[PDB]
């Protein structure tokens, strides 16, 4: 099938999901890494390519492409919740806590093909691409993304 059929098939109907919900909806996308080729964008205003493909009062879709070796900032969502689905390479995903104005590394992990990571509410992140290949994500976010904090490191 093609991706904009499924996204409206499986996301458009959704009502104050959890990143549960989330999750298991883009684990509902058949061949999601084929369906989202034609999406992927390269960098522009980021070090990463991101392209926003959806996008309802209740969440929105978003195709990130991060480049071997870069990352994004140390960010929360928001008031928004996140889900991502690593399409094609792997990512290290990095927690902070603020220790203050900044924030202090907390745990990190690597989320391969087909995994989720979730980012609940007020979670300040990192994602980064340790190989040395690309890293294609589907991210959602609910509600969609207004103001992102950035944080600076200890
Ligand atoms: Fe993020």
């Amino acid at each position: 099938m093609e991706l904009y059929e499924c996204i409206q098939d499986i996301f458009g109907g959704l009502k104050n999901p959890s990143v549960k919900d989330l999750a298991t909806s883009l684990k509902q996308i058949p061949n999601a890494a084929k369906l989202s080729q034609p999406y992927i964008k390269e960098p522009d205003q980021y070090a990463y390519g991101r392209n926003a493909i959806y996008r309802n009062n209740e969440l929105e879709i978003i195709v990130i492409n991060i480049p071997p070796n870069k990352e994004t900032t140390v960010h929360d969502h928001g008031q928004s919740i996140g889900c991502a689905m690593v399409l094609e390479g792997k990512l290290l995903n990095s927690i902070y806590r603020s220790t203050g104005e900044h924030a202090e590394l907390s745990n990190s992990y690597f989320v391969h093909e087909g995994e989720c990571l979730i980012s609940t509410k007020g979670l300040i992140h990192k994602m980064s691409n340790p190989t040395s290949e690309r890293m294609v994500s589907l991210h959602v976010y609910s509600p969609p993304l207004e103001d992102m904090t950035v944080f600076e490191e200890q």
